[PDB]
DNA sequence: GCTAATATATGC
DNA sequence: GCATATATTAGC
């Protein structure tokens, strides 16, 4: 399941990084910047919350599990992508 | 449920 | 004020 700090997780993540929402909502659970930034806002509980957001959720934390070298690759491989 | 567009905000 | 980032929300 999700843990319901994933929110604070994300939130740690993104300033330690030094990351955008857009890359880190693309590389973590394939969307957009807007859908992370309101999924942020609401900060529903995952125990209330519907299948597609249980879905992205358990995606970001399946990501945030990885090593940090590795989140830090992919980052980086993302911000030249877009780059382009 | 999301993306994409764009109004606002933020870091220099 | 430029370059990006984030908040909002119309349209699919």
């Amino acid at each position: 399941e999700v843990s319901s700090e994933i929110y604070q997780w994300v939130r740690d993540e993104l300033k330690r990084a030094g990351i955008s929402q857009a890359v880190f909502a693309r590389v973590a659970f394939n969307r957009t910047q807007g859908l992370l930034s309101e999924i942020l806002r609401k900060e529903e509980d995952p125990k209330t919350a519907s299948q597609s957001l249980l879905v992205n959720l358990r995606a970001m934390q399946n990501f945030l599990q990885l090593p940090e070298a590795e989140r830090d690759r992919i980052y980086q491989d993302e911000r030249e992508r877009s780059l382009r």
